[PDB]
């Protein structure tokens, strides 16, 4: 593909949810582009995927590896870059690569997982640390684990993890948590979950793999070596909010972007899908995601073919 | 499983949808039980299936066994049989006795409504066809004829016009009642010929699908189009009946009306996939796996909370 070529649709991003949205593209016959930085998205943290059904125990970088293989089966160009504008047809203006037209816009450019950083993170990684408590709590049962943050993500990780593991701390640095409040009693209803409120992770320490996990108390400054076999970091996640607004698209009060049922943004030719959208809010997996994606897709190819 | 045994969640059918709500129930731990009458549901009378991510042209019957697979290495637990009533919950099935849950699944879908004319099951499989978006990539150069005249038969025939040769839409009245956005698209085709006021008589061929014997009903002609495929797409069938037998309130076409996290009107019961309210009109494998998976978590919390 090169700089001013136009297409029936653009999809803006290159996880589940732009390979789900292309495939479906694809197959209605509309000249698409995929744009994305990053293949997989956030399946690029993941270690085994096992709650996609029919992909049985798949390595998520196996699981990326086939995902383009089915939109490649249907010739899709896939650039490697960042959008950076989106105006009105429609031009998409990437970062390095140009600018390219289109009748439609779908964005799957989900969202960015707060970051913690500590020392251990990342050699530890596929060793013993996980950012999704529900995708690997099956894989921890009988072992001690810590979560790490204090919104939904935490707490229904921890309730999860609960049910699985030998027992869970949850460590967060506030004096509460801030998840809703039925997460907060369900959880604390738990005899095995352990709250470590006001508290950091100093560091993530091991061998082979993790083994321990060193907190600090934000009040007392007192020090904690805590004996775990994996690390559940839940954070949050930073929504698009400042891409949409850039681009004159609604978000909702959350930050995510607004759609509806059929996955319609608040302008006319342009849908979402995924982990940015307002749709499914909370729940991030990669069968919803794809499933999105057919839908903005069908949505795109409705609105194509009616103009 | 024994007759009596209780079950946090109780998974009701076991096509796309049910297999969807098994896998993500018992991976939240959830003591599960899934009662179905057909194992795949309408999978068995699909083809190659190409628009599930990451499942390249699987066979149906394939994706049936892997799906099965899927769930059964996490030891859930598949009863064959019919649910006849839903009275925590008791769930009477027609042959294995009644089960009591915390919550119950529907994945039960909808009958697809049949056309019923000679060589239609003869020739499934080797030519006939009773989804568009899924089997139109197989027929770019070819002849084919859409029959039906609702919005999947229109849109049917749109998608169609992209690859085939050729597109005849056959309908037995005189106009169509798809939204008449969908029929001033399509007629601007030069490939796609409304043959309206007409019924098919018979579907022939060798080996494969070569002809469709068509009757004008008013103009009383009877001839032969030879086409390469057929695709029927006159509509399916709500589960209305079930819903009404069991308290479940419908949306206004008949279907189980659920909310955005796919919960019924009737606290603790959710449903998924095709017989649900839920994207009415866009019935595929990965929208009914992707809805099982949200009514599973509905189940989990309603569980968890209760
Ligand atoms: O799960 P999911 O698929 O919903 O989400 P995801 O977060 O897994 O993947 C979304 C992808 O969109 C890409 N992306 C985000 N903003 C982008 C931009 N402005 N331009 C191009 N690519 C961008 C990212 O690389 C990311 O991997
Ligand atoms: O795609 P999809 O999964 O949405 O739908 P689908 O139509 O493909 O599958 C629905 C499933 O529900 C089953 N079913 C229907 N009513 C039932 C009942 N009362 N008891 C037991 N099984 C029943 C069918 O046998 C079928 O396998």
């Amino acid at each position: 593909v090169k700089p001013g070529e136009k297409f029936d649709v653009i999809i803006v991003g290159l996880g589940p949810a732009a390979y789900g949205a292309a495939l479906y593209s694809a197959r209605y016959m509309l000249k698409t582009l995929v744009i994305g930085e990053t293949p997989g998205g956030q399946l690029t943290e993941a270690g085994i995927v096992d709650d996609y059904l029919g992909l049985i125990e798949i390595q998520a970088s196996d699981m990326i590896k086939v995902f383009n293989k089915h939109i490649e089966k249907y010739e899709v160009p896939v650039l490697l870059d960042i959008v950076e504008k989106i105006e009105n047809e429609f031009v998409v203006k990437t970062k390095r690569k140009g600018e390219f037209k289109a009748d439609s816009v779908i964005l799957g450019i989900g969202v960015k997982r707060r970051k913690l950083g500590v020392p251990g993170e990342q050699e530890f990684a596929g060793r013993g640390i996980s950012y999704c408590s529900v995708c690997d709590a099956p894989l921890f049962k009988n072992r001690v684990v810590a979560v790490i943050g204090g919104g939904d993500s935490a707490l229904e990780g921890a309730e999860i993890l609960s049910s699985y593991s030998t027992k869970v701390y949850l460590i967060h640095r506030r004096d509460t948590f801030k998840a809703q409040p039925i997460y907060v009693e369900t959880v604390k209803k738990k005899p095995n979950v352990e709250f470590v409120l006001n508290s950091v992770v100093k560091e993530i320490k091991g061998d082979k793999v993790v083994k321990q996990v060193v907190v600090e108390n934000l009040k007392t400054g007192e020090i904690k070596e805590l004996n775990v076999n994996g690390v559940f970091i839940e954070i949050g996640f930073d929504p698009p909010t400042d891409f949409a607004k850039s681009n004159g698209i609604e978000t909702d009060t959350n930050g995510y972007i607004k759609v509806d049922e059929w996955m319609r943004t608040s302008v006319p030719g342009v849908f979402a899908a995924g982990d940015c959208t307002s749709a499914w809010l909370g729940f991030r997996q990669v069968i919803t995601a794809v499933a999105q994606g057919a839908v903005a897709a069908t949505s795109a190819y409705r609105y194509v073919t009616e103009k």
